[PDB]
């Protein structure tokens, strides 16, 4: 092809950071990789961050964009997973997403929104309010939705990562169970 690559900035969390993954093997470097076969020549700014709440990007939204060499042709944001995680307010994520959104349209930025779902452990109230924040934005702010970007690995324990085990309740009775024993024998009697 001629010319330069087309830029694409990927504003995220652990997903696009790569969190335990080795060089080459992120969301946004493999993502770079399979542009090609759309005949694109991509070059993807990874401003994941692992951890980042929706509250952390909106206040570093404004910092990555004036840090960049080429002005973002297409923003891809996929933020509020961890706000899940802490159990954080679904509104204020979606004031925090919407601050980001709005820094981009200011500068006509086109807008791909990742939505991010709840898993039921936080409870059906929650559950709904949270994912019903996405499809609010998207429209909101006229950008393009992928409604749930985790969807092709939701059935497929094999390929995510072993890492963070936090056990239920039952889960817990079941190490209680097991380990009261030592705890006894360890106590002075």
């Amino acid at each position: 092809s001629m010319g330069e690559s087309r830029v694409i900035l990927a504003f995220g969390d652990a997903l696009f950071a790569g969190y335990g993954l080795d060089k080459g093997e992120s969301y946004p470097a493999k993502l770079e990789t399979a542009l090609r076969s759309h005949g694109i020549n991509a070059r993807i700014i990874n401003a994941g961050v692992s951890g980042d709440t929706t509250a952390a990007g909106l206040q570093r939204i404004k910092f990555v964009l004036d840090s960049q060499p080429d002005k973002p042709e297409l923003a891809i944001v996929e933020l509020g997973g961890n706000d899940l995680l802490r159990g954080l307010s679904p509104a204020e994520a979606r004031q925090n997403l919407s601050g980001i959104l709005e820094e981009l349209q200011r500068r006509k930025i086109p807008i791909l929104l990742m939505g991010m779902r709840a898993p039921p452990n936080l409870g059906a109230k929650y559950q709904r309010e949270f994912d019903g924040i996405y499809p609010y934005l998207a429209e909101k702010y006229d950008a393009k939705l992928v409604p749930f970007f985790l969807e092709a690995v939701a059935d497929r324990p094999d390929l995510i990562q072993k890492d963070h085990v936090h056990p239920t309740a039952r889960g817990v009775e079941e190490l209680v169970s097991a380990t009261s024993n030592a705890v006894a024998k360890a106590l002075p009697a």
